[PDB]
């Protein structure tokens, strides 16, 4: 279902999108620019290019508009802004031709509808490709990122 | 009817208003943050702190798409960008409440379109409040400020 979720852009173009994960403002830190919205991005953020991840609190109305997460995935099928998406075996996975370089960011969802990780694209097959996520992992940021691809 | 010019945009947010009357541009100066609109900005602000005023003559580019003025008034009613004012004694008991900070330079008009002042402020002992003006008289600028003016 739709809500707001704010988007990065470069000269005219587009390169990502950033979110706002209920008690922080977040964004990947591969992809150059600056938030479109001049409160949300004015502030100093703390990154760490490790993980890469951007990160600092939210103003007061904005905080009052928010999301909602949870602190953990069980296996079963998931939807996104693009389609369905299946995880079993630790992988979320998606068909071939359902991106465009530059929509690192956008959340995935739960069926209860909360939001689970964060893409940083990234897999490619000659069918159902698979993804490169970060995570929460029961209150503590982890990492997932298949070989054989390029930060999509 | 109304009209809805000439804003202006400081550090991505924006600060209020100014207005342009037959031959001059005028703004509200104890605002910080200059003006957008590039034809504009290029010019030379004379500068009153004594009296509150941003001073600058326009060229005569747009000198065609000027406003419409006045300085005669009698008492009666009035209406403006956020609803109607009354005219009594002078000062401008307004139908109240859309009053905000930040928006400061909004120009009064009269039933016939010409301009007859303009806004900085506002001053409330309850309903119908009373605001502070910029307005003229036969040569002589007035700066006409209540009691206990909330300092928009």
């Amino acid at each position: 279902e739709h809500d707001c979720i704010f988007e990065v852009k470069h000269e005219g173009k587009v390169t990502g999108y950033a979110c706002l994960v209920g008690d922080k403002v977040m964004k990947p830190a591969h992809v150059p620019g600056v938030i479109d919205n001049i409160d949300l991005a004015r502030l100093s953020y703390k990154k760490s290019s490790k993980y890469d991840l951007e990160c600092a609190q939210i103003p007061v109305a904005m905080k009052s508009d928010a999301s909602k997460y949870t602190h953990e995935k069980p296996e079963g099928h998931y939807n996104w802004h693009y389609g369905a998406v299946q995880y079993t075996g630790g992988r979320f996975t998606v068909p071939t031709g359902v991106g465009k370089p530059g929509d690192s960011g956008r959340p995935i969802f739960d069926n209860k509808g909360r939001v689970v990780a964060i893409v940083l694209g990234g897999a490619n097959e000659g069918a159902r490709t698979a993804l490169s996520v970060v995570t929460w992992n029961k209150d503590m940021v982890t990492k997932i990122t298949p070989e054989g691809t390029e930060e999509w």
